[PDB]
């Protein structure tokens, strides 16, 4: 089997991406960020506090003739923002861009934070990273990328996000009309759980390129790039009155800059994102002062290829018994 699902941004930023899901008999449909930083599949839900729904589309068990309390389990998650939620789960049919899953674990919360609440497009998450990291309990659940495995054509996913427009999440197939060259695999740990793999280093504009081992993350719930301080350095000193700002939280830069693009190496080949794709505009409503799509990941204790670095590349998540990543231009 396989399945082909459009991934549309929320903003014109592009803070985040959202791709319809199917839940339930008859379907319900959600607007789901796909996250290959996490690995639970949760909604909102018609067990959502009341108060903390603001605009979402929720999903209703008592609904779907094929939703089944998983009895007893509970959920809870945290994320690298501070966000969270948590609550009850149960079974039931999904199914994304033609790809159906029975039993699947749909995670319906009872609470969420204030940043889910305030963002009236994102309907749940989908989580796309290693089924260790699933915080199911007291019997942990896996993602639906591994409960679709087995029934794939080839066991892959691809994230193939658009720069202020949609892109796609194929599952089970490498379309290989929409990438140019060819596809670099690079090796993955999976011992925290992550889609981790190591970058060979980096180039500013068009500076010389810089080998350097950068062990980070293939994120597509993560807005930003976050990498070393050293190499956020090099990156916006070359960008004139840029700098660092403790009390915005990270490098801003004046709005009237042209924006240098940044290059990072996975194996020998190497993916450019155009400098557009740094600009994340102004800081707050009609100031002329920008903030910065490549932050440095000092105390966040990991690097992070979020999607300032993946919607430049056609990126394989390839699930086969040795996980690896592939990257190609586009």
């Amino acid at each position: 089997s396989t399945g082909s699902a459009t991934t549309t941004p929320i903003d014109s930023l592009d803070d985040a991406y959202i791709t319809p899901v199917q839940i339930g008999t008859p379907a319900q449909t959600l607007n789901l960020d796909f996250d290959t930083g996490s690995s639970d599949l949760w909604v909102f839900s018609s067990e959502t506090t009341a108060s903390e729904v603001d605009g979402q589309t929720i999903y209703t068990p008592s609904k779907s003739t094929t939703a089944k309390l998983l009895s007893g389990a509970t959920w809870s998650i945290s994320y690298g923002d501070g966000s969270s939620s948590s609550g009850d789960v149960y079974t039931d049919t999904v199914s994304v861009g033609g790809l159906t899953v029975t039993g699947q674990a749909v995670e319906s919360a009872k609470k969420v934070s204030s940043s889910f609440t305030e963002d009236s497009t994102i309907d749940g998450l989908l989580g796309l990273a290693f089924s260790t990291l699933n915080t199911v309990s007291p019997t942990q659940q896996k993602t639906f990328f591994d409960n679709a495995k087995a029934s794939l054509d080839s066991p892959v996913f691809t994230a193939d996000l658009g720069y202020h427009a949609p892109g796609t999440y194929n599952f089970g197939f490498i379309d290989t009309t929409a990438y140019t060259g060819s596809i670099t695999y690079t090796a993955v740990s999976t011992k925290q759980g992550f889609w981790e793999w190591t970058s060979t280093g980096y180039a500013v504009g068009s500076g010389t390129f810089k080998s350097t081992s950068i062990d980070g993350i293939a994120d597509t719930g993560t807005t930003l790039l976050y990498l070393p301080a050293t190499v956020v350095s090099a990156y916006w000193a070359q960008v004139s009155g840029a700098k660092s700002s403790s009390s915005v939280g990270g490098y801003v830069f004046p709005c009237s800059a042209t924006l240098p693009s940044f290059t990072f190496g996975v194996g020998s080949a190497r993916i450019v994102i155009p400098g557009d794709y740094i600009d994340f505009g102004p800081i707050s409503t009609g100031s002329s002062s920008c903030f910065g799509g490549i932050q440095s990941s000092a105390g966040i204790g990991i690097n992070i290829f979020g999607d300032v670095a993946l919607k430049a590349a056609f990126v394989v998540f390839n699930g086969a018994t040795t996980p690896t990543l592939g990257f190609a231009s586009k």
